[PDB]
């Protein structure tokens, strides 16, 4: 309880519980739960939002946030971001205004970042995917699913291997959705014999928690066997990931690997021009 807003302590809960997951998830979790951390905001007597809000109210929500679980770069970005549009403000704004502007700056963000860079991200990464292809990836990523759905949909026939994590199987659930949209998938739930899977020809769309300063993806843990077999192959490594996973300034931590730039071939963000 404390100073916790009932919307942030129970999206914190969820964060803790493992109920929300990736880094995506968290961040539009976070951003609604702040959204009505602002509506709910009242400037104490004698005092402005640009002096009162981000010390007494904000921090504690991001102080347990953290201590529910590390936070992920889109939510260390987010909060980069919020807390300068903060600062935009001054003691002489009035706060019915500065609360409405917020509002707004967060529904922008949200649709800008998340709503609009899933479908940019897809499309954009659809029109690599070309009819006889053959597809590679690892476990089930929002990003690289969109994608194939949406180059099934623009009426394209190509074939998907799906390799796994036996220990978490998350990719049996994609081989399920991708073969219901009509996809041949050929499903594996192991990385065993890794270089027959992965052939030069074939392409790699590979999904991730972040991309560090380096240009390294953080992903789950066997991702990097995946795109380093595929790089030796000759076979183009893809990445898809939002521009706000980035670092852009620079338990849980064990399931994820490292996989260096080295074998990445490109990356696809929602950034167009």
């Amino acid at each position: 309880h404390k100073d916790v807003h009932p919307a942030v302590l129970a999206v914190g809960q969820q964060m803790a519980t493992f109920a929300l997951k990736d880094s995506i998830s968290r961040l539009k979790a976070t951003l609604l739960a702040f959204r009505k951390v602002i509506e709910s905001y009242e400037t104490p007597k004698g005092n402005s939002l640009s002096r009162h809000f981000v010390p007494h109210v904000l921090n504690p929500q991001i102080e347990y946030l953290t201590e529910c679980r590390p936070m992920c770069f889109a939510m260390g970005n987010a909060i980069r971001l919020l807390k300068a549009k903060v600062n935009k403000f001054d003691i002489n704004t009035p706060e019915d205004e500065a609360k409405e502007g917020l509002l707004e700056w967060i529904d922008f963000l949200i649709n800008e970042r998340i709503t609009l860079a899933e479908y940019v991200i897809a499309r954009n990464a659809a029109q690599s995917i070309n009819d006889g292809d053959t597809i590679v990836t690892y476990g089930r990523h929002r990003l690289v699913e969109k994608t194939l759905l949406r180059a099934r949909k623009e009426g394209k026939s190509f074939n998907v291997t799906v390799l796994d994590d036996p220990y978490v199987g998350e990719g049996k659930e994609l081989a399920k959705v991708l073969r219901h949209a009509g996809i041949p998938v050929l499903y594996s739930p192991n990385l065993g014999g890794l270089r027959s899977k992965v052939p030069a020809a074939s392409n790699v769309f590979l999904g991730g928690e972040a991309i560090f300063a380096n240009g390294s993806l953080h992903a789950p843990s066997g991702t990097a066997d995946v795109a380093m077999a595929a790089t030796n192959a000759g076979a183009k490594v893809i990445v898809l990931c939002e521009t706000i996973n980035f670092d852009r300034e620079r338990c849980f931590r064990l399931l994820f690997d490292n996989t260096h730039e080295r074998y990445i071939t490109g990356v696809i963000t929602e950034i167009e021009f």
